[PDB]
């Protein structure tokens, strides 16, 4: 059924490398000492699970994870509080969503609370890599992946769940929110109705690269992902959208589209939702948002704000939009950014211990 | 910008030689030959020497970015021992071209095709004696290549590997006749989207299907029926290109397959069996699109003769039923012969194994 935390076994390394500078860092290029290995075959289940000194895997070269994307992830944060003690933010909700991405890659299923108790186990011995820093924290990458050694498609009988550890610094720079500009070409789709857009599945994103690669050499940084004939805004990047704004109605309202099936559900946007709602002082809709509706605000002067969520940087303001050729300004940067910089500031105090509640565990 | 060279390869044989496989009891992918070759890539250097050497676990960091974001796409190939013992590849340089699309559309380094398929060749050539000694099966080439940049980041790789792995693949079929196969058609799932990677063969248009597969065979069905739109086009069936031969709606005989407009796969078998079609000139042959409706108002019309799936593994594959909203739908392919689906297996076969000419072959 599942492996167990109490089985661990445990190969410390025998040399240890010396951390990184938190203020020079950047995302998923330095690695800590150890990662976790388990093992699973559809003969035997479950083999036990390792901590292990960070090395290569041994891979045969026809395992599905290789050919036919038969892999997912995870992404979330360990957080060296104002206190000294560690914390994880909302951690359930990430072995929640890596047990149903499991489903639907068809991977073996595992016991979510096992899953966790041997990161933290990973997390505690690698300790010392999560930085002394309110601006810096340590991202953890579960990842699974099909290790069947034939080439048929199908359901895999070997596979592999790992861990990785990886330290990340502040996305702030000379004080402030370093905003992006964006690329939307209509000709791309990031997922669609009936596809694997709100599971965080490999199979998503080898194809977004190819675009990626369109909005650098135009000069943006990221992309803004549009779907259907109406040019509907869903995600920038890897990163779930909100819109600060006057409405139709006139009314003050953040927006994000809803989960219909080709946006991922985000912690952080999930998070986010609620501090607005809890906070009561503007209209929160998951609701479609189109170029159109986008363009039109704009000009009437009603937008205040956009900007991304995700897990690493938790908000990135959106300054500038390349759409049909022209350069499209968004006032996010002149608005402050006042609510960005709120949901920023709430999110952290309460990643790093600044404000207790139930969104983070110790240790 | 450049490429690796077939004058450089560095083979390394392997001292202990595996026994072959016997060519009657072969599953597909399952059992590997003695060598396989591997070529490493870096923006730094850009390609090293191409290897030969033998069979071995590839040592990728856990960071590659072929684990996270798929950053891969293979191709499949088969040579062939013909009724003159030569070893035949057959239309290889199709596989080259779209394997180069795909690499550029997954943003993976460039290379020289004729390069790739030479390294190809001598691969096959060492491992020879596993092409095998069968007029129904045949060595199945996998050339793979995934990026092995150790880093989280989404980005466009600065380290790769395009390796080759050869496999023994036998008949789909025995004692003379077709096993037809059964779909499960759900439009809940859709495997490509118009502004997709669909018409690539890019790993990450695979991940996605093992669920419908398995929901297909909790249904009795063998393979998916890929359905699209809010008419409900039928595309792909599994991982085959889907053709029906039938009566169409102004009563002429026509073979029909969807067309390439972003969300098929360009099939080398489906592109030899147009070729073949127009050739001999004896019915319409039509790209154009087919819905569920059109199908069922055919079948309740007895309008349709054949359907069948092609692919490189097995050539064609009949149709025999579809279950669609509850319902099981016989397709009759298997009482019409199947005269077309016999004909074209037949025909693409003879070529392949020698017995006649068509420059669609090249000897090892
Ligand atoms: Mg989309
Ligand atoms: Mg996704
Ligand atoms: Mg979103």
């Amino acid at each position: 059924g599942t492996f167990k935390a109490k089985d661990l076994i445990v190969e410390p390394a025998t040399i240890l490398k010396e951390k990184p500078d938190p203020n020079n860092l950047v995302f998923g290029t330095v690695f800590t000492d150890h990662m976790l290995t388990v093992e699973w075959s559809s003969e035997f289940g479950w083999e036990k699970p390792h901590i292990k000194p960070l090395q290569n895997l041994s891979l045969h070269p026809g395992s599905s994870a290789l050919h036919y994307a038969v892999e997912l992830f995870e992404g979330l944060k360990a957080f060296r509080g104002v206190d000294n003690k560690i914390r994880l933010f909302q951690p359930n909700l990430n072995m929640d969503r890596m047990y149903r991405s499991a489903v639907r890659a068809t991977l073996p299923v595992f016991d979510k609370e096992e899953l966790l108790e041997c990161i933290q186990q990973l997390v505690k011995l690698d300790q010392e890599w999560v930085p002394y820093s309110t601006s810096a924290s340590l991202y953890i990458r579960p990842t699974f992946i099909g290790t069947e050694p034939s080439l048929g498609v199908k359901k895999p009988t070997k596979a592999l769940l790992f861990v990785l550890l990886s330290p990340v610094g502040p996305y702030f720079s000379s004080g402030t929110f370093n905003p992006v500009s964006l690329w939307a070409n209509p000709k791309y789709v990031r997922a669609w109705k009936g596809g694997t857009g709100d599971c965080k599945m490999g199979g998503n994103y080898g194809s977004s690269l190819f675009a990626q690669c369109e909005a650098v050499d135009n000069g943006c940084q990221q992309v803004l992902w549009l779907y259907g004939e109406d040019h509907q805004i869903t995600e920038v990047g890897t990163m779930n959208l909100f819109l600060y704004w006057i409405n139709e109605d006139g009314e003050e309202e953040l927006a994000t589209p809803p989960l219909d099936g080709i946006i991922l559900p985000g912690v952080t946007r999930r998070c986010i939702l609620d501090l607005a709602h809890q906070w009561g002082e503007f209209k929160v809709s998951e609701r479609y948002l189109t170029m159109d509706d986008l363009t039109t605000a704009l000009e009437g002067n009603r937008v205040r704000e956009m900007f991304g969520s995700g897990t690493a940087c938790v908000v990135c303001p959106v300054s500038d939009i390349l759409y049909k050729g022209e350069t499209i300004h968004i006032p996010t940067m002149e608005n402050g950014p006042k609510l960005a910089s709120r949901i920023l500031s709430k999110l952290t105090d309460i990643q790093y211990g600044r404000e207790e509640r139930d969104w983070t565990i110790v240790l």
